[PDB]
């Protein structure tokens, strides 16, 4: 799997050589925590981490799940799509899905599209929906729920197999932690790391390099 | 007219307290969008409105009207339609209507009968059925319907005088932004906003205007 590690721009060129150093394949610029969202300053952002050789995940987390209303969220989609390995949408932002969709298809890039319950791990039939939305809207499925015990755990991970090909699947909290590092297993393509943990459940990048080598051998 | 503000669980606690604080009168609880729909996860939100004191109205669409299934739908009104201040039924969902009513009625709360058609604005004798039949089964009538025409707004709004009495009226899509204020003076009670899709109304924005255009 993929190791990935989201930043704001905070001593940005530092972290990112941090970041490289530790061994993250991916940065994904969490955009909604950007003091600057001028098209410029997002792209050259994006250059440099190309520049470092690791592939970037554009997302602009909506208020909803999570992030910040970003005024020229829109036109960052459509500038930036077509220059990001990655582009993170919601599920939830239907208007935009189909549009980014077909910038990032033309680009040869990848679009992933999330939902996130920072609350609990939703019923069966939501997970599978989520799931199935994701690949009817030619995306990868990524699901981050928190999961409130070992069983939510298990169940997140054992029903997403109903809805085949590849996912991310996190289950936040405490609970969780074990599938970031098991849900490989499961069709999870990319892991999130913290570049020391801040909250319960995350693991620090290095630390996910070597139980990737240990279980893996990456 | 009232100003209610439609809510799914989502970032909850933190809408909640913008809606009241923004000016809303009511939240309405879109069950039917819920990840959870046990009755302590609902009975707890329903609290919460009520800790702020704002109204609520207790909605779990079907999902022949654009909701979608709740397996514990029928426990959810039996549960807490006594608490909400209004619970919102479909006036298609005929084998619940006198059950709701008699639910509302006895514990002093109120009962809409709605009906929601997303593509057009029906004939007048529908939009007249529709009203009628909510009044014959203890109900507040709400038509939502799409409006493809500033005519069908206009049909909408002077054919519903036909049947008189409270209701609410709501011209969906761009052409119907007009009806959200203006229904008022045509009798329909309450307005719905959003918090911060093509002819809604923020929050902050229908709490000015309402009193720009209505007397005190």
């Amino acid at each position: 799997m993929l190791i990935a590690v989201p930043l704001d721009d905070t001593n940005f060129s530092e972290n990112l050589k941090k970041a490289k150093e530790k061994g993250a394949d991916i940065v994904e610029l969490r955009v909604d925590q950007f003091s600057d969202t001028s098209l410029n300053y997002v792209k050259e952002k994006l250059e440099e981490v190309h520049s470092q050789g690791l592939k970037t995940i554009l997302t602009i987390r909506s208020p909803e799940e999570g992030g910040r209303e970003v005024k020229n969220r829109e036109e960052l989609f459509e500038e930036l799509s077509p220059l990001s390995d990655y582009t993170d949408i919601e599920l939830s932002s239907r208007g935009l899905l189909v549009k980014l969709y077909n910038i990032t298809k033309e680009a040869g890039k990848k679009l992933i599209i999330s939902y996130h319950n920072f609350e609990l791990t939703p019923p069966n039939w939501i997970i599978r929906e989520v799931l199935r939305e994701g690949y009817r809207y030619g995306g990868i499925p990524k699901i981050a729920v928190k999961a409130n015990s070992y069983e939510d755990v298990a169940r997140l991970l054992c029903i997403s197999r109903q809805v085949e090909g590849e996912k991310i699947l996190i289950s936040m909290g405490d609970y969780g932690k074990i599938s970031r590092l098991a849900g490989y297993v499961f069709g999870s393509v990319i892991t999130y790391c913290s570049l020391k943990a801040f909250a319960p459940g995350q693991i620090p990048l290095e630390e996910m390099v070597e139980l990737r080598k240990k279980f893996y051998r990456l």
